């Protein structure tokens, strides 16, 4: 009988989750920003100490956007005029402050518009790239050494990524990869040469007389594609008497043959390397395991030491093929593999023997990998009451894979089932974050015998705030089809009364190896659509979702716009089943692929949807890129998947969009998925003669993240419902 949670809530953020995010800088101290002075915490007992005051840059006379400290502690890295690019990249400037002689280093600055920077991982060293071209710095205050001459804008791109390599295989602006104590720099070096542009308008300020057309080489399904080499330089024997040498390690065979991608960089010892390539076609991959050589100054790549992985029925990996964790005298590995049943388990392989022996099995799936000690392996999976949803941190024996023991579980029960972790630097310590049911936890354990000594964070305040507001319940249960659990969740509005007949609106994603129904606490606005409109909001995990094995994963194989819509359909209908649905109020809505199925439901005919959103959708996968799409749909030429390229487009359904209301939202400068895709959804509605709700955000990326644009998008997208439902 308080009062609910409300639109300006959500947008205001008047409602905020604590965190509590530390740095391990040693076996047993991290750093946190207590009221924004850096300090650093003893975890072997308590005490606690200030290690940079939030005074000492009030002199700097310059917006600070990011800082880092060096491995040492001696040096502290301090970004500035930070100029978004991408997604995960930018432009800076930088500057490098010298803790010992608390004073600005000025000598050899970092150039203005650098790319990336990253510290040595353990002594003060600096890789950076500007312009394309990879610089290190030995000693912060004298020259850079360059190691590459090679990088032109949007051709070739040294120790940093291109488009296609940044969103869609290493998920990062970096493509340099430091050996443990930071001797080798591996970088990778990508060539656009011959990948088309993607070009669009930016407006920019009201101002600018003339827009700026941005160009971005984007290879879209079956393009060419970019090319990729790999090299390593050793950077204890830089000198300026001499250009320095980078040996190219060269790929596997079976990757030379075609086009191919690298997919992974993991180092196994101070001088043992790992790489893995993977084919365009991406059924097949290969990890190379290569020594450095004492003498000859190269590096040695014995076949025999080469891992192939297949898949006979999908793809290799969850999205990539997964990443090794070597043992201390790397000649042993575990990695998470698919098994016989399709369920992905930890695998344990010699360097030298093909096969591989699992050391965990079962209907559930590890997670990932998270610590690697000489007695035990820390993992994370959803084993516990055989939730895929759920997510806590297990440890097993090294010597007794039968001996294994759940860290988290029994923590908190009731509030606790979404665990992720991070360790201190041997595995000494590590810190437990909490996601839900409940308000996030954050706690700290010791690994010797798994004390947990200290709460970090609790959301006390938090607590107290929605004890006085009338907050959703969320539901979280599966259905059967075909003998098989099918997963959803469900935001109740406030004194849900099971007879009454609840208007419906289905959040969707449905992507390849997505989770929309998982154990998570959440302030959102569907949160609001509950607490206030007295809607329910439901998402559900139907054919090709994640964490469930490669039965349901791989079921829509070659086939995307098939089986994930027909079952988020089906979905609908069996909430209609339970009987608090209202049959004639069923939205539907999601962005990016949830825009896709979005709108490939609106388009279906099935009758069952009154309304839907779509924001940024693909619309028909020729658009999309390479790398993602031919994941799931091979190339689209007549000998390979063309017909389930062209049978499987939003704008061959226009037709049945006249039984629907359409409301269709795009940013006008997404390089993700682009503008484009929606320009051809809304052109064939017209040439239909469809009646539909649109509208662009000028200058917005995929995201539509910046403030204004995302309260006018979400406030938008509520009278739409609002009016859609004859809600007052
Ligand atoms: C990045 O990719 C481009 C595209 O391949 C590379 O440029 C191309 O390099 C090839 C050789 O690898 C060149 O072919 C040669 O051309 C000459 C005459 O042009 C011919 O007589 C030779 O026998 C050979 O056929 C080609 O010209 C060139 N193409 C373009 C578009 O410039 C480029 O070198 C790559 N950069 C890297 C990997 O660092
Ligand atoms: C390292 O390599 C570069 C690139 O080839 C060399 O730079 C060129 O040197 C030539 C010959 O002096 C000049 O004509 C060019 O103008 C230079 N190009 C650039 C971009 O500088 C450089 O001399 C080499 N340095 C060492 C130590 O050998
Ligand atoms: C980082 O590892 C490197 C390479 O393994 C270590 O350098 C080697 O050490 C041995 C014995 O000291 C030498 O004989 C090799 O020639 C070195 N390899 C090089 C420099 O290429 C080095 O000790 C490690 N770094 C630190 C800080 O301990
Ligand atoms: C900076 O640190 C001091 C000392 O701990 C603290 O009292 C002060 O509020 C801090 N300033 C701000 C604005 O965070
Ligand atoms: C914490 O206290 C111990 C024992 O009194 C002391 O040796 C140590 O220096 C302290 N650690 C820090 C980071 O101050
Ligand atoms: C960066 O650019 C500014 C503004 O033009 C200039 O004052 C400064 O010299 C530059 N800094 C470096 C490190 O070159
Ligand atoms: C994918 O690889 C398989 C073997 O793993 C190959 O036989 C097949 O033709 C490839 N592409 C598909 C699934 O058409
Ligand atoms: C169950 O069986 C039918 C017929 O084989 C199939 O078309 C349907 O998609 C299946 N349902 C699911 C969700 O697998």
């Amino acid at each position: 009988s308080r009062k609910t949670y409300t639109l300006t809530d959500y947008l205001k953020n008047t409602y905020r989750l604590k965190l509590y995010s530390l740095r391990w800088i040693s076996d047993h101290e991290y750093l946190y920003k207590q009221e924004n002075n850096i300090l650093v915490f003893n975890a072997e007992y308590g005490n606690s100490s200030v290690f940079l005051e939030n005074s000492t840059f009030d002199e700097f006379g310059h917006s600070i956007n990011d800082y880092s400290i060096s491995p040492d502690g001696q040096f502290i890295l301090l970004e500035y005029n930070y100029v978004k690019q991408w997604r995960h990249s930018y432009t800076a400037s930088y500057d490098i402050y010298d803790l010992n002689k608390r004073q600005l280093i000025t000598e050899e600055r970092i150039p203005n518009n650098t790319q990336w920077v990253t510290w040595s991982p353990v002594g003060h060293k600096l890789a950076y790239v500007w312009n394309n071209d990879i610089y290190v710095k030995i000693e912060p205050n004298l020259p850079s050494y360059r190691i590459t001459w090679t990088g032109k804008e949007d051709i070739i791109y040294n120790g940093i990524t291109d488009w296609v390599y940044e969103e869609e295989v290493f998920s990062a602006y970096s493509a340099l990869w430091w050996s443990p104590n930071g001797t080798f720099l591996a970088y990778a070096q990508f060539n656009d040469t011959e990948v088309p542009l993607i070009e669009y308008s930016f407006y920019s300020d009201e101002s600018l007389q003339y827009p700026k057309t941005v160009r971005v080489p984007y290879p879209k399904a079956g393009a060419v594609n970019p090319t990729v080499k790999f090299f390593v330089v050793n950077t204890d024997s830089l000198s300026s008497v001499t250009n320095a040498t980078s040996i190219q390690i060269t790929a596997p065979a079976s990757m030379l043959i075609g086009d191919h991608y690298l997919c992974d960089v993991t180092w196994a010892t101070q001088e043992r390397i790992s790489l893995q390539w993977l084919r365009r076609i991406q059924n097949y991959s290969v990890m190379d395991i290569c020594d450095y050589d004492e003498s000859s100054g190269r590096w040695n790549c014995l076949v025999a030491r080469q891992h192939i992985e297949m898949s006979t029925t999908g793809w290799v990996g969850r999205f990539r093929p997964s990443e090794p964790h070597f043992t201390l005298d790397g000649n042993s590995f575990y990695k998470i593999i698919s098994n016989e049943e399709g369920y992905r388990h930890i695998c344990y392989f010699q360097i030298d023997k093909k096969d591989c022996t699992f050391i965990t099995k079962g209907t559930w799936e590890v997670i990932g990998i998270e610590a690697l000690t000489s007695d035990y392996l820390y993992y994370i999976s959803n084993e516990y009451k055989g939730m895929p949803g759920g997510r806590n941190l297990y440890k097993i024996q090294l010597s007794d894979y039968t001996k294994v023991t759940c860290l988290s579980c029994e923590l908190n029960p009731e509030r606790c089932q979404y665990y992720s972790v991070s360790f201190s630097k041997e595995a000494k310590y590590y810190q437990l974050r909490c996601s839900g049911p409940g308000l996030p936890l954050y706690t700290l354990h010791s690994s010797v015998n798994d004390k947990g000594l200290r709460v970090l964070e609790d959301n006390s305040a938090l607590d107290k705030m929605l004890q006085n507001v009338q907050m959703p319940s969320k539901k979280l249960d599966f259905i059967i089809l075909n003998e098989t659990k099918f997963w959803y969740q469900m935001i109740l509005p406030p004194h849900f009364d099971k007879s009454k007949k609840y208007p419906l609106l289905l959040d969707v994603y449905a992507g390849p190896c997505s989770q929309k129904a998982d154990t998570v606490f959440r302030l959102n606005w569907a949160t609001y659509l509950a607490s206030t409109e007295n809607i329910i909001v439901a998402s559900f995990d139907g054919r090709g979702s994640g964490y469930q094995g490669d039965k349901i994963m791989h079921a829509i194989n070659r086939r995307l716009g098939t089986f994930e819509v027909e079952d988020q359909i089906e979905a609908a209908r069996q909430f209609s089943k339970m009987g608090f649905v209202d049959n004639k109020r069923i939205a539907i809505w999601g962005w990016s692929y949830g825009g896709y199925v979005t709108s490939m439901v609106l388009g279906s005919g099935s009758g069952v949807f009154k309304c839907g959103i779509a924001v940024a959708p693909v619309s028909r996968w020729e658009y999309y890129d390479s790398v993602y799409t031919e994941r799931y749909m091979g190339l689209p030429t007549p000998e390979d998947n063309l017909d389930h390229y062209r049978n499987s487009t939003v704008m061959s359904r226009a037709e049945n969009f006249k039984q629907v209301e359409y409301l269709l939202i795009h940013g006008t400068a997404d390089d993700n998925v682009h503008f484009q895709q929606s320009a051809q959804i809304s052109k064939a509605l017209v040439d239909v003669g469809v009646d539909f709700q649109a509208m662009w955000y000028t200058d917005e990326d995929h995201g539509i993240a910046s403030s204004t644009a995302h309260q006018h998008i979400y406030t938008h997208m509520s009278h739409f419902i609002k009016q859609c439902f004859s809600l007052p």
